[PDB]
């Protein structure tokens, strides 16, 4: 009989992110007899994976697994797929609760720590910060920056987030516009903090035009091809992050798992229904040539 279907779901086409993800899936496809695919949608308005689920549960693929702009949005149709005996992955979203299990790359806790004490080695433990994140409510960068500052205002009390985090990190320009805006503002601001891959990108655009590299430091989330040039240059200090392949190829490993009716073989929380592996992928300037 022809192979059971594994779809996964981005939070937008066209981005280098979700690219190297989609290799991560059709590799898994390949490597355990799944027919897997990746599905871009046009936009990170939420309604638009909803629309991309409700036409699988449609065509009934046995499968589902995404990357979510919004937890809360998708809850229904999640529900609906559940309903239809479809398996609902997600990655990028703890605790959702209608997904069968979220799979995550790395350790909430120790990836917030490690940005904060990387931040603070370069700025003294003094100085203004400020986050970007890709929405509003896109779960994991929210749930990253609500621990990034906690830890940050149990270690260093001189840092301190110069506004609240800001809505930018999916677009370059805005990206770029916004820290161009605060580092005229903030005399104070010594680091950009982006978890959305393409926020380091305008954010290092922006530090490399005003020539401020050694003054304002720019970390996050990032694809090492995307973001080589800047950090040659130094105007990325640092990616803290992982291989998004790697998260492709798990979605659709443990969707192979589940639709052969085995049980799941990281840290493997039942009650939680989280999956996770402690991943972490720096790129700088002495590795970014090995890293593309
Ligand atoms: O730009 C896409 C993205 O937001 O960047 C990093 C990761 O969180 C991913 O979902």
């Amino acid at each position: 009989a022809a192979e059971k279907v594994v779809v996964n779901i981005s939070k937008v086409d066209g981005m280098p992110w979700f690219n190297r993800m989609g290799e991560g899936v059709v590799e898994a496809g390949k490597a355990f007899g799944v027919n897997a695919s990746q599905v871009g949608p046009s936009s990170t308005d939420a309604p638009q994976q909803v629309k991309i689920i409700e036409d699988l549960i449609a065509r009934k693929v046995n499968a589902i697994t995404i990357v979510p702009n919004d937890a809360n949005v998708l809850e229904p149709v999640f529900k609906k797929a559940r309903d239809a005996g479809i398996v609902v992955l997600t990655n990028e979203s703890p605790g959702q609760p209608s997904a069968n299990w979220d799979i995550e790359i790395i350790d909430n806790e120790k990836f917030a720590a490690e940005y904060v004490e990387h931040m603070a080695k370069r700025m003294g433990g003094k100085g203004g910060y400020v986050i970007y994140v890709g929405s509003l409510t896109v779960p994991q960068h929210n749930l990253w920056a609500d621990l990034l500052v906690k830890y940050q205002k149990e270690h260093y009390p001189d840092m301190h987030e110069v506004t609240r985090r800001m809505p930018v990190a999916e677009s370059v320009d805005v990206s770029r516009r916004t820290t161009l805006d605060l580092m005229k503002t903030y005399p104070d601001l010594k680091a950009v903090v982006s978890f959305g891959s393409n926020g380091p990108i305008g954010a290092g655009r922006a530090v490399k035009e005003k020539r401020a590299k050694n003054k304002v430091a720019v970390y996050g989330m990032m694809i090492p091809s995307q973001a080589a040039s800047l950090i040659k240059s130094g105007d990325i200090t640092e990616g803290i992050t992982y291989d998004p392949a790697s998260a492709g190829y798990a979605l659709a490993a443990v969707a192979s798992t589940l639709l052969k009716g085995e049980e799941i073989k990281a840290d493997v929380d039942m009650d939680k229904r989280i999956i996770r592996f402690h991943k972490v992928l720096l790129v700088n300037k002495d590795n970014i040539d090995s890293l593309y």
